DNA sequence: GTCGG
DNA sequence: GCTGATGCGC
DNA sequence: CCGACGGCGCATCAGC
């Protein structure tokens, strides 16, 4: 919008770092720079101005000056026209193809979705499924559809055992109007520090779950589809969490990221440490004590004298 | 790439 | 066969 | 100057 050229430039740079250079820390630096500039409510006039924002340093400032002066970045123009770099970058759009698989494919002349179709022998299961649903997996999921999906999974987990607790988390639980995927956290009173299998099996039985990317005892990653134009196929994760770790898990997997940083910060200065699993009292010498009993995500907040924030208000 | 000890 | 490392997604 | 930057759960690879 105001700085869309800058934010587009930093996201392209991020993708190049992640996918081609395999520099995950440069990827995360450009993304951080991109999101603080996305939030700046003025049209940036100089790199010097942008540098004042946290996450923008000397190099992104220089890049912004080149972009504003010339309307482009020489290096990105060059990366963009590079056949090998552009193809490596592009293949990572397939779920299961990371930077390592995308380079391997481009090294053996496999550059396009069309090339992948004709070399399905050289793809693993995840990559094949990623290829099958390439377009569906880049579609966002309207909230209305997420509610129908939630309807089915809460109905079917209650059918296999009414003692299961299932919470859909992620952007969905923060009231977001569209979602990347569906992340379901499941727990059962029998589980504390075959329960997942029976839920996945029931969801396949009623043809909600259509494919499996990965499954073990505590994490399912797969594909689902709303019953019927056919709805797109969607990514669903299901995490089975110890009941005594559940509400910490729900808080962790709801976010947002910046919200949980600020929540970690507070708990620290109040003599408590929160992670994904437990909240723990902090001794006078900084030694974590025993995990504190947690019965609701409100409990966690109570332990650290914060006022409950509604998932709606946590973005 | 940016931050901070 | 196994154990540990690596790739991957989130 | 230089190390941190999230790290878990699963699939598959590398080595024994
Ligand atoms: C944006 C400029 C780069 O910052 P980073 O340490 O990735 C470098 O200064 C120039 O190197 P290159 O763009 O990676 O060749
Ligand atoms: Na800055
Ligand atoms: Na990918
Ligand atoms: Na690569
Ligand atoms: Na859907």
């Amino acid at each position: 919008t105001l700085n869309g050229g800058i934010t587009d430039m930093l996201t392209e740079l991020a993708n190049f770092e992640k996918n081609v250079s395999q520099a995950i820390h440069k990827y995360n630096a450009y993304r951080k720079a991109a999101s603080v500039i996305a939030k700046y409510p003025h049209k940036i006039k100089s790199g010097a101005e942008a540098k004042k924002l946290p996450g923008v340093g000397t190099k992104i400032a220089e890049k912004i000056d080149e972009f504003l002066a010339t309307g482009k970045l020489r290096k990105l123009e060059k990366i963009r026209q590079d056949d090998t770099s552009s193809s490596i970058n592009f293949l990572t759009r397939v779920s299961g193809i990371g930077p390592s698989a995308a380079r391997k494919f481009v090294d053996e002349g496999i550059k396009t979705l069309e090339d992948l179709r004709k070399n399905e022998d050289k793809l693993n299961h995840h990559q094949r499924i990623g290829l099958k649903y390439f377009g569906d997996f880049e579609k966002r999921i309207p909230r209305e559809e997420m509610l129908q999906m939630q309807d089915i999974v809460l109905n079917e987990v209650k059918k296999v055992d009414s003692e299961y607790i299932a919470t859909v988390c992620g952007s969905f639980r923060r009231g977001a109007e569209s979602s990347g995927d569906m992340d379901v956290l499941l727990t059962h009173p029998s589980f504390t520090s075959k329960l997942l299998h029976q839920v996945v099996e029931q969801l396949q039985k009623v043809h909600f779950i259509t494919d499996t990317l990965s499954k073990g005892e505590t994490k399912f990653m797969g594909v689902c589809q709303l019953p019927s134009k056919e709805y797109p196929h969607r990514r669903i994760d299901i995490r089975l969490i110890p009941k005594d770790q559940y509400y910490c898990g729900v808080l962790y997997f709801t976010g947002s990221d910046i919200f949980n940083k600020n929540m970690r910060a507070h708990a620290l200065e109040k003599g408590f440490t929160i992670n994904e699993y437990t909240i723990r009292p902090l001794g006078v010498t900084g030694v974590a004590g025993e995990p504190l009993p947690v019965d609701s995500e409100k409990d966690i907040f109570d332990y650290i004298q914060w006022k409950y924030r509604e998932p709606k208000d946590r973005s």
